[PDB]
């Protein structure tokens, strides 16, 4: 079954949030490409975690939300970004903001949960 390819990246409860990007905060922002910086967020129902997230302005952004078995998802204003992918595998939006401003609240999830997710959380840096 996990076995990805072309696109989308699978993932386990195995170590992911135990060793790589996930595992640690401050692998949260890395830039990969010419101006397009890699963004991670974990979210898991055993205990607790912080939420080290970025997205600067004018440059691009791809989003790497995974958990074990969880959702997150995060709705941003300014467009109608429809982000949500159940646990066990990591996703990847691309979304650039023009300007600051912090936002972190979880609706309208497709299913559109209320009840068990967590509140997304997201940080724009000038």
């Amino acid at each position: 079954m996990v076995i990805p390819a072309g696109k989308l990246e699978r993932v386990d409860p195995t170590t992911v949030r135990q060793e790589g990007p996930w595992a640690d905060p401050a692998q949260a922002v890395v830039q990969t490409g010419p101006n397009q910086y890699t963004v991670y967020v974990l979210a898991f129902a055993f205990g607790y975690q912080p939420n080290p997230i970025e997205v600067p302005q004018g440059a691009e952004i791809v989003f790497k939300i995974t958990s074990p078995d969880v959702i997150h998802g995060f709705h941003v204003e300014g467009t109608n970004i429809n982000v949500e992918v159940l646990p066990g595998e990591v996703s990847t939006v691309r979304y650039t903001f023009k300007r600051p401003g912090e936002y972190r609240i979880i609706c309208n999830q497709y299913c559109g949960l209320g009840h068990q997710n967590m509140f997304g959380t997201i940080v724009v840096k000038e």
